């Protein structure tokens, strides 16, 4: 379940990292508005940029953080805060959570791995609550 599919995202992390989040800005072209330096570039090119592949492992980094200090799919309240506090967020509404967990969840179910995507989908929901408990719009 949950649990294993942590450690299995954790064992090959860039790739699923980088993978999600081309899944996400390719289902949801308009977020790139929030990353004007991904704008006409290939996946092929978005892989070769350096911030493209620091930045998108350090938010999974985070986001297995996350997700391994849940509970039943549940994260802390603390975790809630710091992604609302957080200055990069300044920006951000939980639509913006809300769609990368669409596309987290659909890249889940597109692999033939045997990974939990109602988990995930429960987790991504519950962690928007938790955004808005934390005063995110
Ligand atoms: C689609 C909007 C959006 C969503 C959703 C989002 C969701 C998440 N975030 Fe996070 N984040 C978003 C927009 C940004 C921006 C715009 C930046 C600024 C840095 C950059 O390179 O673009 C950022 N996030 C920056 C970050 C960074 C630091 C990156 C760096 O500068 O090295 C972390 C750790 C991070 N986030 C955490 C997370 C986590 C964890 C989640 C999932 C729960
Ligand atoms: C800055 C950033 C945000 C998300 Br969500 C995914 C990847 C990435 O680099």
């Amino acid at each position: 379940g949950f649990k294993q599919d942590i450690a299995t995202l954790r064992g090959d992390l860039r790739t699923y990292a980088q993978d999600i989040f081309l899944a996400f800005l390719n289902k949801y072209p308009d977020e790139k508005r929030n990353f004007k330096n991904y704008v006409g570039k290939s996946d092929q090119e978005l892989k070769s940029m350096a911030k493209f592949g620091d930045h998108t492992e350090k938010v999974f980094n985070l986001m297995m953080e996350v997700a391994d200090r849940a509970t039943d799919c549940v994260p802390l309240a603390s975790d809630a805060s710091t992604l609302v506090q957080m200055k990069q967020h300044s920006g951000l509404t939980t639509g913006n959570f809300e769609k990368l967990f669409v596309a987290l969840v659909e890249y889940m179910r597109a692999s033939g791995q045997s990974f939990d995507s109602q988990s995930w989908d429960r987790f991504g929901k519950n962690l928007v609550s938790a955004l808005s408990s934390a005063g995110m719009k």
